């Protein structure tokens, strides 16, 4: 047997996320051409700095997303986690587009991405609680018993 | 039984990648001493900014590499994925060395790293397609059948 | 059967790490308000630049930590890896607090975080060596045998 089936949606969402990050990167290179900024050096016009910063921020959050997606998907529920992941990634795409246009337009999709991510966290937390708390509670009761 | 055997090459390549990242970090600290830059603050001579930026970029791509390596290795083929990973990591080492010497010398190994990574993506995509597409196609046919 | 049991501590430490990263992020937003820095743009007073840089560095190391935690936990020993992970994360929290106050105060917890992480690396390396080296050594002997 294989456990590919138990994680395939997580893997698909993960790959989609990688692809999205790649898209962000190409958008950064394109802003580097458009606004004439050569590597190294990450300062230039406001629009470049916004696109660049949107990419940096997405990159910074991407491992957090992956970690929680997987923990939630394995410990809580695969489908829920994948859905939350899809919502998160879509929110991040909109974040990147907004930020690229204006700092303020990054905000609505930013909030959406954050809501989905904390939800992923909550599912992870609940799943882990479900795993550890019963055995822990039993062990505590046994020690009390004890009396006897 | 354990699934360590099914992922050991992925794990080895992963660890090698971590080690390589550590190497990049130590190279950055060494440039911080050589070109007299004290934390925080990441601006200084061109050579420092290049070494620093090479490290930043490698760091930024490292989770993307890990994600795709694992998805490709689990869904497509472990050995192929690990090989692509090795090529990628070697390419990144050369990227870092080039960039450290000159922005332009970062370019050839950069292209090599990108080719290997998209290959990892393609293997991931193919592996996932192989997982989902048959069941999906069957389900679609069944709905057509239906007639009857 | 499920392998949740074999990775639950790794998952818990991972989630704790994500939560800690989130904390760092909120601390950065709070410094953005306190020291009046609006996105994009990551320059401002020294204290902001230190908090920001502490967050950036933690973010940069977080995937390395995750990779090694998991490899060590799967290939060497789950409990040891999780413990090292806890020590690492605590060290990083102290790192962030120190850096936030003064660059120099980042140093002691920084060294602690590095010691724990290399230990994670060593466990990963030993676990992987244990997996590959016997089969490899046998294969080499068989080829020698050979004679005959
Ligand atoms: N923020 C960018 C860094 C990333 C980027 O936009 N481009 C990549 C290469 S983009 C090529 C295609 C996308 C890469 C990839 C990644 C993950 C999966 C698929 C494709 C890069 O290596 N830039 C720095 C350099 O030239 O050394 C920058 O610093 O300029
Ligand atoms: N780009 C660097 C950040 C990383 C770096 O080069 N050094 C590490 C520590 S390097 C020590 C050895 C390598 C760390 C490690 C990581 C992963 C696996 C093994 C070893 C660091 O913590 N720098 C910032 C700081 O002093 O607070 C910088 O901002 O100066
Ligand atoms: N270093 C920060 C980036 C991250 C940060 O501090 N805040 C997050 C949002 S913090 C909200 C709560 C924490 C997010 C989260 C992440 C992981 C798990 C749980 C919660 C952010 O999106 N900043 C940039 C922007 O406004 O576009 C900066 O560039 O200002
Ligand atoms: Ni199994």
């Amino acid at each position: 047997h294989h456990h590919k089936d138990e994680v395939a949606l997580l893997a698909a969402v993960t790959l989609l996320g990688v692809l999205l990050q790649a898209y962000f990167s190409l958008q950064v290179i394109s802003a580097r051409r458009a606004f004439r900024v050569s590597p190294p050096l990450t300062t230039g016009p406001p629009e470049f700095e916004r696109v660049y910063r949107a990419q940096v921020n997405c990159s910074e959050y991407f491992p957090l997303f992956l970690a929680t997606l997987w923990v939630a998907g394995i410990f809580f529920h695969e489908g829920a986690a994948a859905l939350c992941g899809l919502v998160y990634l879509f929110a991040r795409l909109r974040y990147f587009q907004g930020y690229a246009r204006s700092a303020q337009l990054r905000l609505a999709p930013l909030y959406a991405s954050a809501r989905a991510l904390w939800l992923l966290v909550a599912l992870a937390a609940l799943g882990l609680l479900a795993h550890f708390l019963p055995a822990a509670l039993r062990a505590a009761l046994l020690g009390r018993l004890r009396t006897l």
